[PDB]
C-alpha cells in the first residue's frame, strides 16, 4: 500500500574509523579503493533474500501480522522479503543504487524501510571486521615465520664463520656477539610487534551514504 | 509554470582555492585529478533528493507557502523537490551537466535557482574537506606508527652494540650519543610536524563553474 | 513438483581459512585473487554432470525410491540429476550465480538443495587441496634441484682456488673450511627448510557464501 | 536575414605571447598541450551562453535594439544570444570547430562576429591568465614549505652532531658554519627565490588561431 | 540411435606427473599456464579428423562391422567418425568443453566414448612429450654455445694478459691457474651438468579430466 | 565548367630539407613523425577558406574576370571560392585526401590548381616555420634561467664553503678561483651557445608528397 | 567429379627442426612466435596462385592430360588450377584453414592433395631460411662494423695515453702492451666467431600439422 | 578485351639488398618491419595514377594507338590508365592486394602487365633511398654538431683547469696534454667516421614480392 525510497552511494573515510587505517595498513603491507570495497560488501548485503527475511522475521510489522499458520506465516514473511526492492545504480548514466520498501502503511514503509537499511548495513560491518581481523592475524603470522627464517638465516652464517675461525680473540668476540642481523629482520621484529597488538575491531561504523533518504510517500503506491 | 536553466562543468584550480594545495599533499604521500572528483561531487550533489528538500525547507519560498496543516505542505514540499529536475551530461556527444528549477515566477526561479546552486555547491565543498581532514588524520597516524617502530628498530640496535662493546670510551661514548638515526627519519619527523599543524580548511571554494548562470525567464513553461 | 532456489557468491578469507595463506605462499616464489579462483571452481562443481550423480547415490531419498532394479534406479538417477537446475549469473546484468532443486516434497527440497551445496563446497575444497599438494611438491623439487646446483658451483670454485694456492696457511684453511657460501643459497635453505615441513592440510572450508539461503518452497511448482 | 561564419583551431605558440612558456614552466614542476588547453579554453569561451549574452549586453547593436519594455527588451537579448552558434568539429572527418552569427545586415554580421572572437579570445586569454595566477601562488608556497622543512631537517642534523661532538676544534667549526645544506636544498632556494618573484599577465594574447575569419555575405540567409 | 556424453576441462599438475616440473623449468629458462597447453593438445587430440578415423579404425566396434567392401567399409567408417561430435565451450555463457558418441547401444556409447577419449589422451601424451624432447635439447644446446663462448672470452682475456705479462711470479701463476671463470660461468656450467642428463618422459600423464563421465544413456536419442 | 583533381600523401624527410633536422633538435630536448605533421597544417591550410579566398584574390583569372563592382566581384569571387572542394580521406578503405577545382577552361583549372598548391605548401612552411621559430626562442629563454639558477646554486654554495672555511693556502685557493661547476654546467653552456645562433630557415621546402598530379581534363563535369 | 579435403593449423617447434633454435638465436641478438610465422608463411603459399600452377606443372597427372595445343593446354592448366580450392579458417568462430582438390578419380584427388601439401610446405621453409639467412647476414655485417669501431675507439684512446705520458717503464709497456678492450669487445668476438660460423639450413622441416588428412572420397561430386 | 592479373605482398629481407641492412641501422641509430616498410611503398607506388600515367606514356603499346591528335591520344592513354585496377586486400579477409589490366589482345595483357609492375618496384626502390639518403644527411649534420658541442664542454672545462692549475708539474703536464675527452667522446669519433662513409644505395633491388604473376588471359573479358 505503501512505499519509501532511497538512493545510496559509497561512505566516507570518516565512515570507516579504525577499519580504514587499518585496512589501508593491510593494503600497504601487501605492496580499488577501501571504500569501494566497503560500499561493495553493502550492496551486497542489502541485496541478500537472507537479509531481508532475517528482517522481516525480526520486525513486529511482520509478527503483528503474524496468525501462527507455518504456511501463511511463510508466504506473508516471503511477500514481506518481496516488500523490499533494491535497483543497482547505472553509473554510467548517473542512476544510482535505490532501495524501496512497501508496508501496509506509509509510517510503516518509511521507518521499516530505515531499519532494513541499518540492518543490512550492520550485517556488512561486521562482515568487513571478521574479513580484516583475517587479513590481520595472517600477516602477524608470515611476519613471524619471515623473521624466523632470517633467524635461521643468520645462524647458518654464524656457525659457518665459526667453524671457519675456530681452524684467538675474535672467535671470542663472535661467540658473545652472537649471529648477524640485517636491519630487514628488526623492522619485521617491531612491525611483528605491532602486528601482535592485534586489530581493534569496531563493529560500529558505517558502509553507505544516503543520496535519497527514506520517507513517507505523500502518496500511496 | 516558471523555470530557470543553469549548465556546469568541472572547477579550475584557483576556483578550488585552498582545497587544491591541501589534496595534492595526501596524493604525494601513498605513492583521477582533484577537480574531476570535486566536479563529481557537485554532479552527486546536484541530482539529489535530500538536498532539493532541504533547500526549500530552508528557503523563504518554500516557508511561505505552507498552510501550517502537516500533510499539504509535505505534498508541496514534495512537489518542490521535483520542481528541481537534474539532467546529466553525456560526454560521448559533448553535453554537459544541467539543472532546471520550477517556481510560480520567473524571478523565484532565478533567485532560488542561484541560491541552489550555491547551496548545492557549498555542500559539495563540504563533503571534499571531510574527506581530505579524515585522509590527513589516517596519515598522520600511518606515518607515526612507522616513526615509532623506527625507534624501536633503533632501541633494538642500540642494545646490541652496547651488549657487543660490554664484552672503553667507546662504551660510555655509545652510552652518550644514544641510537643513531638516518634522514628519513628526521624527513619524515618534520613531515610529521607539519602533518600535525594540520590541513587549513577553505570554506570559500567553489565546486563548480557556470557554463550557464541562471537568468529570469522570459515565458511560462 | 517442488523446487527450492538458492544462491550463491565468492568466499571471503576468513572463509577460505588455513588454504589462503597457503596459496600465497606459493604465488611470492614464482616472482586474479586466489578466492575468485575459489569460487570459480565452487560454481563447476556445483554444474557438474558426475557430481549429481554421486550425490543422488549417496542419498536416502534416492535409495529409498530404489527398488533394486538396476535400469529403473539408473533412471530414475537421471531424472533426479535431471532435477537439479543450475542458472549462472551475469554480471552485465549483475546476476549471480544460483541454483534450483526439483523433489516430491517442500521439506525435502529445501534440505537436499543445502545438502547438495554442501556437498559441492566440501568437493571443491577437497580439489584445492590437492592443486596446492601437487604444486608444493613441484617447487619443493625445482628449489632442491637450484640449491643442489648452488653446492656444485662451490665445489668448482673451490676446486679451481684449491688448485690456484696449490700452484702455507691458506691451504689447509681452505682444506678445512670447505667452500664458500652466498646468502641467496643459506636463504634457499631456509625455505627448503619450511617448503619441506610441507603444506597444512585444511578440508574444513567453505568455497562460497549464501546471498540466498535454501528455504522451503511455500507452493509447487 | 544575414549570417558570418568562422572556423578555429589552437593558436600558434606565438598568439599565446607571454602565457605560453609560463605555462610550460609551470607543467615541468609537476614532476595535451597548452595551445591546445587556450583553445579549449577559447572555444570554451567562444560556446559559453554567458559569453554571448555579456557580448550582446556590450553590444551597442543589442543596446540600440532595447525598447524599454523588460519584457520585450529581454525576448531581443534573448533572441540574440540566440543568434550566435558554435559547431564543435567533428575531428574523425576533418570537420573544424566552427561559429555562426545571424544579424540585420552583412557588414553587422560581419563585424559583431570578429568582435565576439577577439573578445572570447580576450575572455579566453583573462581566464587562463588566471589559472596560471593560481597555479603559481600553490607552487611558491609549496616550495617555501618545502625549504623550511628542508632547513628544519638540517636543523635537527646539526643540533644532533653538536651534542654528540661536546662529550675540540671541529666543534667550534660546526658551531660557526651552521646547518649542512645540500645541491638540492641551494637549488630550491634559488629557485624559492625565481618563485618568490611572480608570474606575468598579458591579457592581450590571443587564445586561437582561425582557419575561417568572419566575412559579410553576398546573399539573405 | 543411442549417445553416451562426456564433458572435459584442463589436466591436473599431479597428472602431468614428471611432464609438469620440466615444462616449468624450461620456462623459467627461456624468460599461459603449462596444464593450459596441454589442455590445448588434448582438445586438438579430441577434435581431429584424423584422431576420430584412427581411433574408429582401431576399433573393434568398427572392425566387427566391415563387410569387406571398400566403399562401404570407408563410408562406415566416415560415419563412426562422424559419431563422435565435439562441441566447443564458450566461457562467456559458463558452457563447458564437451564430447558426445552415438553407437548402436547404450553402453556401446558410453564404452566408446571413454575410449575415444582415453585415445585422444593418450596421442596427446605421447606428443606433448615429443615436444618437451625436442625443447630439452634445444636449450640444452643454447646453453653450451653460451658456455664455449663464455671459455672462449675467458681464453682470449687470459692470452691478452699473458703476452702483457711477458714484456715473474705471476707468469707462472698465471700459466698454473688457468682462464678465470666468473660466477655466470660456472653456474651456467652447473646448469649444464643437470640439463646434459636429459627429461623424464613419462607417457601414460594425463591430459584432461572429466565433468561428466560418459554413462550408459537412460533413453535413446 | 571544367574541373581538376589532386592526390597527396605526408611528405619525406628530405622534402622538408632543412626544416626537418631543426623539429627533430627541438624534439629530442622537450622530454607522431615529423613528417605527418608538417602534413597536418599543410592539410589545414589546404581545407581552409581563408586560404582558397586569397589564392582567387592574387589570381589573374578572377582579377579579369572582375566587372569592377564590389558587390558583383565579391559575388563572383564567391562562386568561384566554392570552386574549389576539399575532402579528407578514410584510412579504413585506404582512401587518401584529395581536392577539386572548377573553371571557365581547363587549362585555367589545371594551372590554378597547381598554383594554389604550391601557394599552400609555402605558406604551411612560412606556418611550420613561424611554430619552430617561437618555440625556439621560448626554449632559449628556459634553458638562460637553469644556468642562472646553476650559478646561483653554486653561488649559494660557494658562498657557504668560504664563510666555512674563514674561521691559509686554501682560502686563497677558493677565494681566486670561483664557484664550481658540473659537468651538467658546462654542457649545458655549450648547448646555450648552439641555441644562440638560430634557426636554418627553408622556405622552400615541401610540405606534402605528390600520389597523383593535377592535369587537364578530357571532358566536363 | 571427385575431391578430396585436409584441415591444417600452425607446426610444433620440433616440427621446424633446426629452424627454430636459429631464428630465435637472432632475435635475441636485435633486444608473434617464429611457429605463427612460419605458418602465416605457409598459407601464403597453400592460397598461392603461382604455387599451384608450378605444382601442377611438376605433376604427372596433368602431364599426361596435355594435347599439344599450346591454347588448349593453357586452358586445361587453367581448369587445374581453379581446381585447388583455399578456405580462409575465422578465428572469431573456431573455424580452421581447410583446403579441398577435385581430380577425375578419388585416389588422384587424395595422392595429388598430399602431395600438393608437401610441396607447399618445402616451400614456406625455403622462404622462411631465405628470410634466416638474410637477416642472420645483416646481423653479421652489424657485428663486424661493431667489432671495427670497438677497435678504433681503443685505437684513438691509445694514440691519446701515448701522446699524453711521454711529456720510462710506462711508455715501453704501453708500447708492448696495444689497446685496450673490455669485456664487451672480447663477447662481441666470440659470438662474432658464431654468427661468422653462419646458419644451418634444415630443408626438411615441416611447417604445418594435419588436423584433418585427405582421404579417399567415399562418393562422386 | 582481354585482361591480366598479379597479386602482391613484401618483399623478402633478400630482395631489399643492401636497403635492409641499412634501414634498421638507422632504426637503430634514432632509438612496423623495415620489409613492411618497404611495401608500404610499393603498394603506395603500384596504386598510384602518376605511376599508371607514367607507365602507359612509355610504352609503344600507346604510341601506336595514337594518331598524331592530342585529344584522341589523352582520351585514349585516360581509357589506357582505366584498364589497370588496383584492389588493395583485407588481410582480416584473407585477402592480398591485387592489380588487373585489360587490354586489347592475351600477350598484351600479360606483358604490359608485368613491366607495369616492375616498374613501380623500381620507383618504390629509388624512393626508399631517397628517404634513406636524406635521413642519413640529417642524422651526419646531427653527429656533427654534437661531437663540437662536446668538444666546447671538455675545452670550457679544461680553461677552467688551465687556470685553476696555474694560479708546477700538473701545469705544463695539463698545458701539453689537453682537454680530457670520456670514451662516449671516441665513440662518437668513430661513428661519425662511418656516418661520413654515407650510405649504399642499390637502386635494384626489389621491393616488392609475388603472390600471383600475370598470365596471358586464356578468355575475353
Amino acid at each position: 500500500e505503501w512505499s519509501s525510497t532511497a538512493i545510496t552511494d559509497r561512505p566516507t573515510v570518516n565512515m570507516l574509523g579504525g577499519y580504514y587505517s587499518q585496512q589501508q595498513f593491510l593494503r600497504n603491507l601487501d605492496v580499488p579503493s577501501v571504500m569501494d570495497e566497503a560500499y561493495k560488501e553493502f550492496v551486497m548485503q542489502l541485496a541478500s533474500w537472507d537479509t531481508r527475511r532475517e528482517f522481516w522475521l525480526q520486525t513486529d510489522y511482520y509478527k503483528q501480522r503474524m496468525v501462527g499458520n507455518s504456511k501463511a506465516d511463510a508466504a506473508l514473511l516471503d511477500e514481506m522479503i518481496n516488500n523490499i526492492q533494491f535497483i543497482p545504480g547505472d553509473f554510467t548514466r548517473a542512476v544510482n543504487d535505490s532501495v524501496k520498501l512497501i508496508a501496509e502503511t506509509a509510517p510503516d514503509a518509511n521507518n521499516l524501510l530505515r531499519q532494513y537499511v541499518a540492518f543490512a548495513s550492520q550485517r556488512a560491518a561486521s562482515h568487513l571486521n571478521d574479513e580484516l581481523k583475517g587479513a590481520w592475524a595472517a600477516r602477524t603470522i608470515q611476519m613471524k615465520a619471515q623473521v624466523k627464517r632470517q633467524e635461521e638465516v643468520a645462524k647458518a652464517i654464524y656457525d659457518r664463520r665459526m667453524n671457519s675461525i675456530e681452524q684467538q680473540a675474535r672467535l671470542e668476540n663472535l661467540q658473545a656477539v652472537g649471529p648477524a642481523f640485517d636491519l630487514d629482520y628488526d623492522q619485521n621484529r617491531a612491525m611483528l610487534n605491532t602486528l601482535n597488538v592485534g586489530p581493534t575491531l569496531d563493529p560500529r561504523f558505517q558502509t553507505y551514504r544516503y543520496l535519497r533518504t527514506p520517507e513517507e510517500p505523500v502518496k500511496r503506491d
